[PDB]
């Protein structure tokens, strides 16, 4: 029996008032529930599919997103992904299907 | 009490006669133990330091390396890491200083 990893490919953090203030005091000019993209890994379904960091994340497949386990539970159960993102005033949508390694082949990040 | 991170920013493999196969196949000019990087995130000690994919770290502050839990722990509980790594035909000496970030502003990779 294979140890399967699924993945995006993203460093994710949930949205939450101490994060929106950071955010207002960098970019005024510019978002209270979702899920921030802290980094992007470079050979990724994220990173093809042209997900950048600073983008927040606010829906999956239709559904609202107000917790990164609900992001973590739709990578693991759904594929392709079909993201709602918001880069400053822009709207955007992605289509990001999680790669699959097979075999324990993913290793671990540290 | 806050929740700490401390990372290097790759994703290893522990080297095992697999993926030696694997590598062997690949590179057949060019390490039968140690950690293989197979990936570098962006902004990262790692990827300001100079490690690369493909690399594969063998010693750290002078004790080999032969599973990645060996790394994992290193990186928990020293800092910076003296990192000796095979990059094809050449042995190079890293010095990392894992990052550390508080009140569980890493967030997860997914």
């Amino acid at each position: 029996g294979s140890h399967m990893k699924r993945f995006i490919g993203i460093r994710m953090r949930t949205i939450t008032p101490s994060l929106v203030d950071e955010l207002k005091a960098s970019n005024p000019d510019f978002v209270s529930s979702g899920i921030y993209v802290q980094e992007v890994a470079p050979n990724s379904p994220s990173q093809r599919g042209g997900i950048q960091d600073g983008d927040i994340i606010v829906k999956v497949n239709g559904r609202p997103l107000v917790d990164s386990s609900e992001l973590q539970e739709a990578v693991l159960t759904e594929s392709p992904l079909l993201l709602e993102v918001r880069r400053g005033n822009d709207d955007l949508l992605f289509s990001i299907a999680p790669e699959v390694v097979m075999g324990g082949g993913f290793g671990r990040w540290v």
